[PDB]
């Protein structure tokens, strides 16, 4: 089998990406962002504390004939960017772009935190990492991937993140016209549950490439590009005006600039990262200050390879028996 849904920016930053997602039977359309940091899929629903909902589409599933309640299992997760969510688990039928898993674990909101009420457009989340960062108790649960894995007619699937634009998730298969040359292949390791691999260097603009190895995760479900702080005070420095501020949470730029490109190393490979694609615009409505694409991990732990970078690129999720991943230009 295979599937292949459309992913879609959620503002006009491409601040996340929302792909629909049919739930139950009869379907109930939701439309979640699918996450390869982490390893839950979860849904505004009828359990909802209602004053935590304010515009997303719920699921119900009191009006699904196939769903189940999984007796005695409960969920909750904390994200990087401190948001959470916590409740019950459902198993039902989850479809996505025409791939279908029977009996997977639907984690059902009784709370969710601020900034989730605050999105309107996010339904739930779809997590894509590795099923060990599953947060069910006390029965760990998997991912989608994993439960349809053995069905698929190749064990992966791929991201093709748009700039400003639609893009595509496709299951099962790698779709040879979406991308330019070859894809290279790098090695990732499972050990912290993420697609962690090592980046080979990078470039600044038409600027010498840097050999050297920057471990981080290949991450859909984070916006921004982020790198040791040597590496993006490297970038910025490139940009008159630009500073780190702590008062607004890191580098900003004169709205006024123009931004070099980012290159970084994939084996022998390179993944060009446009300057167009590291503005995020205004700080706040009418400034002319904007806020910067690449940011330091310096206190988060990890590097984070998050939208800004994924975008640039057609990746490839392989999870074989011994996963990898790859990447193309487009």
């Amino acid at each position: 089998s295979t599937g292949s849904a459309t992913t879609t920016p959620i503002d006009s930053l491409d601040d996340a990406y929302i792909t629909p997602v049919q739930i139950g039977t009869p379907a109930q359309t939701l439309n979640l962002d699918f996450d390869t940091g982490s390893s839950d899929l979860w849904v505004f629903s009828s359990e909802t504390t209602a004053s935590e909902v304010d515009g997303q589409t719920i699921y119900t599933p009191s009006k699904s004939t196939t769903a189940k309640l999984l007796s005695g299992a409960t969920w909750s997760i904390s994200y990087g960017d401190g948001s959470s969510s916590s409740g019950d688990v459902y198993t039902d039928t989850v479809s996505v772009g025409g791939l279908t898993v029977t009996g997977q674990a639907v984690e059902s909101a009784k709370k969710v935190s601020s900034s989730f009420t605050e999105d309107s457009t996010i339904d739930g989340l779809l997590g894509l990492a590795f099923s060990t960062l599953n947060t069910v108790s006390p029965t760990q649960q998997k991912t989608f991937f994993d439960n349809a894995k053995a069905s698929l007619d190749s064990p992966v699937f791929t991201a093709d993140l748009g700039y400003h634009a639609p893009g595509t998730y496709n299951f099962g298969f790698i779709d040879t016209t979406a991308y330019t040359g070859s894809i290279t292949y790098t090695a990732v390791s499972t050990k912290q549950g993420f697609w962690e691999w090592t980046s080979t260097g990078y470039a600044v603009g038409s600027g010498t490439f840097k050999s050297t190895s920057i471990d981080g995760i290949a991450d859909t479900g984070t916006t921004l590009l982020y790198l040791p702080a040597t590496v993006v005070s490297a970038y910025w420095a490139q940009v008159s005006g630009a500073k780190s501020s702590s008062s607004v949470g890191g580098y900003v730029f004169p709205c006024s600039a123009t931004l070099p490109s980012f290159t970084f190393g994939v084996g022998s490979a390179r993944i060009v990262i446009p300057g167009d694609y590291i503005d995020f615009g205004p700080i706040s409505t009418g400034s002319s200050s904007c806020f910067g694409g690449i940011q330091s991990s310096a206190g988060i732990g990890i590097n984070i390879f998050g939208d800004v970078a994924l975008k640039a690129a057609f990746v490839v999720f392989n999870g074989a028996t011994t996963p990898t991943l790859g990447f193309a230009s487009k």
